């Protein structure tokens, strides 16, 4: 019995060695070649393997239900059952046999050819055929496509049919201008290492009416995966690439000739959109004819998926930033609907999933404003927005009397003499101020102070009662928003500051958007949603309804009034609530600080919409209320 536990050992060394691919190790645990050991040599059963598991992209051997006893002098039979991973799933309930050999003082195993599948005889043989998955589509709202499979024109050049040196330049330079191409890059194009005379040489998509072809460029209709809005959707959607075969090693069931998504949604919904590979994968004889059926399912496409978004108010929110680094998020507030998620500026997914230049995308790499990150999942510090915030829990927990009017005099102000040379600062010398006084001209010193009125205490107590901490059920990665980076401030500064929005807070826009959705709710915050079908979730009684009720009317003036800082969107002649706000950034880069534009806005009527836009690192004399116009009045429109 000192000897069965050899044999165990010896089975388990065997099924390691197989699971972990390396075959020559597994091999070399197999007894003499022979009829009554093993079938075939070392190298001859490393092959098998190697060919057989291979042509399977066999991945994660799991045996279970092992039983090994003794059949005669040397003789050990042995048996388990097998479960593994291929890429037309999963083999369970494997029923392997065998024998081990017992000589000297080590245990081997008799190998035979059914030890790579149950049925296997002498010189029979594999087959797999698979039928590759469509990829699934992104859609808006309204069904008009974010992510789809087109039929797009590819262009490019047979480098025969150009010329003979002297009509070859000519011809280059015409295809050159004639597609808005760098004649250089043709040129490096046909003059790669694989490229062959009588060959085809793709150059770029063409996006829709093809011009007349030059001698030798011809034009080549290709499928792929299509992105309608293109850059305006970049971030949040995202793209696929080729799927390379370290991608297969990780996950056998992807197609090892399809697309997998690199980023985004595309990404997030990989396993949803890319369906499942249909196929047979069956034991056959030696001449060739089919012996038992391993596995056999057919195709699934990949489902569709429809998004909150809005097409148009993706678009047109992407195109109000200019270019410019920013982002823009647009909600239904009473469920969370996220209408756009824009993110400045994007680089062009298309360009990317079909062919990109390695110095093109070295170009995204290394552009300061960073095209690929998704802004509107970045944390920031909200800025000034933030005051109608505390404002709304100083009201909450009675420190805040909205009539009582605070003596201000000056642009600065301190606690007292112990903060040294730092002091609250304001821009509008305004001596009389009350809560709706703050609110329109945006005085932090106001804030400052009554957040220091009400204590830490009170500040915290009416700030968990937000989303602080939460990760939210969305596709998009994201950190979870903080109030600061401890659980106490340990500063009375850093408590003023946090107060008007500027402290160590950060919260990314998605998350702003449902902390502020408590003034489209009576006080209810309700979490943002992106899936169309999934349902409403909101968490009631955030902050009174008196506050909401109080605050509002205020934040209608902050836009009314002829010296509040939304002022230029009474152009509008909408109903609107706005808030603005101007955070400054200590960023080690350049000469001194820069500083990020924010504003809020949303319809006080029929809360039917709900706004919340930045500019990052601003240039001077732009902010997000400078371009909020369009969006706002397609949203007004379309959303009542
Ligand atoms: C809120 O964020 C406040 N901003 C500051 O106090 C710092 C600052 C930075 C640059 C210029 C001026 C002030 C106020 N909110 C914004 C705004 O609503 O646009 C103001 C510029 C009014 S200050």
């Amino acid at each position: 019995t000192q000897a069965v536990e050899a044999g165990e050992k010896t089975v388990e060394q065997f099924v390691q060695a197989l699971n972990k691919g390396d075959y020559n190790k597994a091999a070399e645990m197999t007894s003499k070649k022979a009829a009554n050991k093993s079938a075939l040599s070392e190298k001859e059963i490393l092959d098998k393997y190697q060919n057989i598991y291979g042509a399977a992209d066999v991945k994660g051997l799991q045996i279970s239900n092992l039983k090994v006893d003794k059949k005669d002098d040397s003789t050990y039979s042995f048996s388990y059952k097998a479960k593994m991973n291929t890429s037309l799933g999963e083999l369970k309930d494997l029923s392997y046999k065998g024998t081990l050999d017992r000589n000297d003082g080590q245990t081997t195993i008799n190998w035979q050819p059914n030890l790579v599948f149950p049925e296997m005889e002498g010189n029979d043989k594999v087959s797999l055929t698979t039928q590759e998955a469509a990829r699934g589509n992104i859609i808006d709202r309204n069904g008009e496509p974010l992510a789809t499979t087109g039929k797009l024109k590819q262009l490019g050049v047979v480098p025969s049919k150009l010329g003979d040196g002297g009509e070859k330049t000519a011809n280059i330079k015409a295809i050159a201008s004639s597609f808005d191409l760098t004649e250089d890059a043709i040129n490096q194009a046909i003059s790669q290492s694989w490229v062959q005379p009588d060959y085809f040489v793709p150059l770029k998509i063409i996006d829709g009416a093809t011009p007349e072809l030059p001698a030798g460029a011809t034009i080549q209709e290709v499928d792929g995966r299509y992105y309608p809005l293109g850059e305006a959707a970049a971030q949040l959607i995202g793209y696929v690439g080729d799927i390379t075969a370290e991608d297969i090693d990780k996950n056998p069931e992807l197609s090892s000739n399809g697309k997998i998504g690199r980023s985004g949604l595309e990404m997030a919904f990989d396993k949803d959109l890319r369906g499942t590979t249909g196929g047979k994968l069956s034991i056959t004889d030696a001449d060739g004819v089919e012996k038992k059926v391993l596995i056999e399912h057919e195709v699934q496409n990949g489902k569709d998926i429809k998004l909150t978004i809005d097409a148009k108010a993706q678009k047109t929110a992407f195109d109000s930033l200019g270019g410019k680094a920013g982002s823009t998020v647009a909600t239904t507030p009473k469920t969370g609907d996220l209408l756009a998620l824009a993110s400045s500026p994007s680089y062009d997914p298309n360009k990317m999933t079909n062919g990109i230049s390695q110095e093109d995308y070295k170009a995204y790499e290394e552009n300061p404003e960073q095209p690929f990150i998704s802004r509107f999942a970045t944390g920031y510090a909200p800025g000034s927005t933030f005051k109608m915030i505390t404002a709304a829990i100083g009201l909450d927990n009675g420190t805040i009397d909205p009539n009582e009017v605070l003596t201000i005099n000056g642009l600065k102000w301190q606690k007292d003499s112990s903060w040294g040379s730092y002091q609250v600062t304001r821009v509008s010398d305004v001596s009389q101020v009350d809560l709706k006084t703050a609110l329109i001209y945006s005085d932090n010193i106001y804030t400052a102070q009554e957040t220091l009125k009400m204590g830490e205490k009170k500040f915290r107590t009416g700030l968990d009662k937000f989303i602080f901490g939460e990760d939210l059920d969305l596709p998009i990665s994201m950190n979870p928003a903080q109030i600061s980076n401890e659980d106490s401030f340990n500063s009375d500064i850093l408590l003023a500051d946090t107060g008007y929005g500027q402290g160590e807070l950060l919260i990314n826009p998605i998350q702003q958007a449902a902390m502020y959705s408590v003034f489209a709710n009576n006080g209810t915050l309700v979490y943002p949603k992106l899936i169309a079908d999934k349902e409403t979730k909101d968490k009631k009684n955030v902050i009174g309804e008196t506050a909401v009720q109080t605050i509002v009317p205020d934040l209608r003036e902050v836009v009314q009034d002829v010296n509040g800082t939304a002022h230029s969107l009474s152009a509008l002649g909408i109903p609107l609530a706005a808030k603005t706000g101007t955070a400054e950034i200590k960023e080690k880069q350049d000469v001194k600080g820069k500083e990020n534009s924010f504003l809020f806005a949303f319809n006080p009527d029929n809360q039917g919409y709900m706004m919340v836009s930045m500019l990052e690192n601003k240039e001077d004399d732009d902010s997000a209320t400078k371009r909020a116009s369009e969006l706002l009045q397609y949203l007004n429109q379309n959303y009542q």
